[PDB]
């Protein structure tokens, strides 16, 4: 009776407080159906009654519940329950809810009507006598707990059942949590970063006595980093939730501002103390103002603390439930002593979210917002670019108040305060995430973007050796590395794009990186330049390094001629070939780890002078020439750029792929941009017209680029390209292995 | 230890820094280990306060007053020696250094074999792969390494099976097996490796891998063994040693492989100091650290120094023209003064190397530097077989192969074009396999395996299409245009 009722609990992909997901090769061993009222019997002798439904991303030992049953079962996340199915009541006598102290406060009004009304209607969902579930509603979240099930002890939605529950708010038991704490679903983006750190702190912090029967160190530094406001101290919380350790918090500021002894005793007993309460989390935030650089201490009382704080961190070896998590901006901000092995040894980059992670913290802020149908959260997550995790915060707090001060404030006139119902009947318009998302929100990022970027193979048009190419060179290796140990061979690390302008590198590059599915760190030329001219050589390694922070990658090192182009081009500073910055790539690709799946891709538009110390073997050597685009791919090229745009019948792509030779794609696609700056201006014309009737349902703008547009735009086709050009990269290519 | 001294208040860290010295001699013959010396004792500059010089002048009177016993050795740990107080560093203070340094592969598959030597590995495992794989590691990653490893071979099984069980059973957890695969999960991720160092160690080339030069053998043999194996017909016939070798030739004929060879055979330790770390010494204009370089290698005697590409300065400088077209310059003067003051006989051997041997300053080649010019010449038929069969020696090969054939076909071609040649003839083969692994994985429902691992005649002479001369023939004649600038023809 132990074999088919024991799985593990894990993190859920549904929203519904009441569903719980198993994969198909399970619920059809256990014999089991969609809706079946089913019982879990967990830790301390606790019961949760749950509805299933079937999903698809499990094992045969995965259960998928959401945080509310999970805290229903006296449970946590990783460890096992025991499910058993039961048979239905559907129907219900009469229940009895009562709502917690804790979550209600300051709420005028009656909760019934308004949040227990619309809960249950349509939804089959059971319930159990003292159980905790939670309602969403009016910007806020309600607790309520069923304290009298007359027909069953567990009774399914049935809309017959009508609720009494008029009930002063009940003295919330005071050994279990509440439900509008942290856990790992009030984390937006951050899925790498939690599966890094859920895999290191499960042994230690979940199973402590493992670690007494064995001899073998687990990880105790962990070491937190990215940009302000990225939510770190959260992911400790969260953390220490989920595993159910005691959690102390020391920052960084408050120690700072006590006396000398004082600061040296708090820092004292806060480890004692977290000793004394294994297993335990200790958590530093603001660590580089704790401290920092050693040059940077002026003062003699701020190098007693950070010796104190060492000399803490090395009478930790000895014990194996302490775990120290630290918090600090960028790793190069803090003292050196601390980045050593037995002190600070892991490091954990949180860094940016991207779209998708955008999409995941808006739908965490909004999760009780009561947002109306019309607005598009993918046009938000793809118009905040820039933005982290307190600033899409501060975009929802500032659009509900914005929701909230021009309408129904000064409608509430012949009434003096906030009416709950009428708090409830709140929805947000787009316009108005438009007007907060335009304005008083400036972006704190200026940071390189690292993610998977957007752009596939369908996109680029032709070239399809170079696809058949670049996926040999990037992908072969990295899947089956066998072969190339039977053979003796050692990857190449490197390609060199050469080609005219604008023939679409960065374009095969994202693909490239795309396809593989591995981040892609961009650095272009400007930053090449500034390098250069601000003579501050030395950072580059800082991007390599962070190269190795976030592999697999690809490092685009675009227009990597522009430090030789600014520096006279041919002839000017007595006419040598390297320079600094070039000089310091060279000395960062060589003497990095053989084999980590970084593959670092250059660019250039006059392929000869570059240093010729660059394409010696062992770097960047595998030299691929980017041709002018042809018939075949034109009509590709053309396609693909207006296949975002609403084009006709009668557009002749190719008869425009043959009058177009010789223009680069770049040149093409300013081509379709034009037109469609045509038809829109001739869009605002009919507006203005049918704007300016007789009086002041035809209303059609004609949305539909005709061929007048493109046959007149290209009147405006320049050719950037000459002839001397593709004749001097050719005499670029006999200068390889073609007709030498 | 050095944060706990300084975590003190200050007349409480005198009184430990005394009572430690007097409770040491007290139970005589003892060893005071202070590890963390720069961390209690930095440079002068660096104290910005008054309670650290008054910690630094406590630590050298009771250092000082040490000479009167015997009984008592003070060992320290420092990060580098230029990054403690120089007061320190004196004759009856601190007079012996030694250096731990990076370990190699004969000592990382030590450490790897300490650490796992009740781990209970399987059979498939070889830590001479990891041990190959690990370069740039240091004792502490191979513990956090292997630890880290049976922690991963902990975590995926045997822990979410113990499900009926409650906690881990003794004759389990002895159950546990790693796999290579495991390793490679490990090595492959989560560990940054905490070098960017110079490496000195015994390199791995030997005498059969060079293929020909013969001469150049019996001659670097003379120069470089010849009068450490035995010194006293030196003496008779009293000629001081030749310190220096300058090989100057064509790019890409085996001068780093030559080198290697020679420190090989010697059983001594290399340092390479490659033409991109010139060239960062003279771009940041530090050229003072070029002094540590020889004073590393004066701490890891018997050395060979190789100043790859020493003509990289002079031509990132404009070449034969530009910046008023002088001879010296700042890291080349910086090498003179270093070279010329170094003492007579240590066994430091510096060697130069280089690929335009005119536009080096002639201040380099004068008597008592590196003098002994060696041209290291374009390899011919004979030479060109063994190259080709060296490289292919790691790699399997048919017996319809016509190196012959392939040898007198390719001329004017250097060693590192034609091993260019062979990696490419096995990407083809490599190529191949995987196309023939698509198909045969590709099976009609979805024992002939063998995706024929012989690379065949085809695959070298479809990539001897791509065969391409690095060096045209000016180049050769400029180089006969030094040679007769030598004794051949002058
Ligand atoms: N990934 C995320 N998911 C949810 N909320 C986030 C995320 N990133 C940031 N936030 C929000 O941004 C803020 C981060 O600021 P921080 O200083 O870290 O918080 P705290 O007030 O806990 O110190 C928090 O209010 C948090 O709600
Ligand atoms: N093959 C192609 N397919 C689609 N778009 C292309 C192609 N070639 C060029 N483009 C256009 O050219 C631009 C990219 O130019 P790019 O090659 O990055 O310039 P550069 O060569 O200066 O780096 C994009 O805006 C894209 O619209
Ligand atoms: N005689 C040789 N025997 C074996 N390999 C050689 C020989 N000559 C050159 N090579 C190849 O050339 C490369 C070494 O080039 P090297 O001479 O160091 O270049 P540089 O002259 O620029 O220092 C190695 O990869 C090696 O495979």
């Amino acid at each position: 009776k132990n074999r088919p009722n024991r799985l593990i609990v894990d993190e859920a992909i549904n929203e519904d407080n009441s569903v719980v997901s198993l994969s198909q090769p399970k619920m059809d061993e256990l014999q089991l159906f969609r809706g079946d009222t089913v019982l879990l019997k967990g830790k301390k002798r606790r019961e949760a009654v749950c509805i299933v439904l079937s999903d698809d991303a499990c094992s045969d030992e995965k259960i998928r519940m959401n945080r509310v049953v999970r805290n229903n079962l006296r449970v946590r996340l990783g460890d096992v329950i025991s499910i058993q199915p039961c048979p239905d009541v559907k129907y219900g006598k009469r229940i009895h809810v009562l709502p917690i102290d804790d979550t209600v406060e300051g709420i005028t009004g009656n909760l019934f009507e308004v949040y227990l009304k619309p809960y249950f209607l349509e939804a089959y969902r059971p319930i159990r006598k003292g159980d905790i579930f939670l309602v969403r509603g009016g910007m806020r979240a309600v607790e309520f707990k069923v304290v009298e099930t007359d027909p069953s002890p567990y009774c399914i939605v049935a809309p017959d059942t009508v609720i009494h529950c008029e009930g002063e708010p009940i003295k919330r038991e005071d050994e279990e949590e509440s439900l509008n704490e942290v856990g790992y679903d009030d984390i937006g983006g951050c899925r790498k970063q939690l599966a890094q750190i859920k895999e290191m702190v499960e042994l230690p912090l979940r199973h402590p006595a493992l670690f007494k029967a064995i001899g073998v160190k687990p990880p105790r530094g962990i070491l937190l980093y990215g940009p302000p406001g990225t939510g770190k101290t959260l992911i400790a919380r969260a953390v220490a939730n989920e595993t159910g350790a005691f959690f102390f918090l020391i920052n960084g500021p408050e120690i700072m501002s006590k006396l000398a002894g004082e600061s040296e005793s708090n820092l004292r007993k806060a480890f004692e103390e977290a000793e004394k309460n294994a297993p335990a989390i200790i958590f530093i935030d603001e660590l580089d103002a704790i401290a920092p650089k050693r040059e940077k201490t002026h003062g003699e009382v701020e190098r007693r603390i950070v010796s104190q704080l060492l000399t803490l961190m090395d009478g930790l070896k000895q014990r194996a439930h302490v775990i120290v998590m630290a918090a600090t901006n960028r790793p190069n901000s803090i003292d050196p002593a601390l980045r050593r092995f037995g002190r600070f040894d892991r490091e954990v980059d949180i860094g940016i979210p991207d779209a998708t992670g955008r999409l995941e913290i808006l739908q965490i802020h909004t999760k009780n917002m009561k947002l109306a149908d019309d607005v598009d959260l993918e046009q938000v997550a793809n118009e905040t670019h820039g933005h982290v995790g307190a600033d899409l915060a501060a975009l929802c707090s500032e659009a509900a108040l914005q929701a909230i001060r021009k309408k129904m404030d000064l409608i509430d006139l012949e009434d003096e305060t906030i009416d709950a119902e009428v708090m409830n009947s709140l929805a947000v318009t787009m316009d108005d995430f438009r007007w907060a998302l335009s304005q008083s929100n400036p972006s704190a990022l200026r940071e390189t973007v690292v993610e998977v970027p957007q752009v596939t193979w369908e996109d680029i048009g032709g070239l399809e050796d170079v696809k058949r190419e670049l996926q040999e060179l990037v992908q072969y290796p990295v899947e089956h590395p066998d072969k190339f140990l039977k053979f003796g061979m050692t990857p190449s690390k490197g390609v060199l794009f050469y080609g005219p302008p604008g023939c679409g590198k960065t374009l095969l590059a994202k693909a490239i990186a795309n396809e593989c599915q591995a981040n892609f760190i961009s650095i272009k030329g400007p930053e090449l330049l500034t390098m250069w001219f601000g003579e501050s050589e030395a950072n580059v390694r800082e991007i390599f390094d962070k190269a190795r922070q976030a592999a697999p990658c690809v490092l685009f090192f675009d227009e990597l001629d522009s430090i030789a182009k600014a520096r006279g081009g041919n002839i000017g500073d007595g006419g040598g070939a390297a320079d600094r910055v070039i000089n310091q790539i060279l000395t960062e690709m060589d003497g990095m780890s053989t084999k980590k799946n970084v593959f670092i891709i250059g660019a250039t538009n006059r392929p000869d002078i570059i240093d010729p110390a660059i394409l010696r073997p062992g770097r960047l050597d595998q030299l691929i020439y980017i041709p002018l685009p042809d018939e075949k791919s034109r009509v590709a090229i053309l396609k693909a750029n207006l296949r975002k745009s609403p084009v006709a019948k009668d557009v002749d792509l190719e008869f425009l792929a043959k009058m177009t030779n010789g223009f680069s794609g770049a040149d093409l696609t300013e081509i379709c941009q034009r037109a469609c700056k045509l038809a829109i201006r001739e869009s605002i014309e009919s507006e203005i017209r049918r704007e300016r009737e007789r009086q002041t349902e035809e209303d059609d703008p004609v949305p539909e680029i005709r061929r007048d547009h493109f046959e007149e735009a290209m009147r405006f086709a320049r050719r950037s390209v000459s002839d001397n050009d593709i004749r001097k990269y050719e005499m670029f290519a006999q200068t390889l292995q073609q007709s030498r």
